[PDB]
């Protein structure tokens, strides 16, 4: 689950 929470935080912007 943690490179779901990572790809989020990203792309974000």
């Amino acid at each position: 689950e943690k490179h779901k929470i990572l790809l989020r935080l990203l792309l974000d912007s």
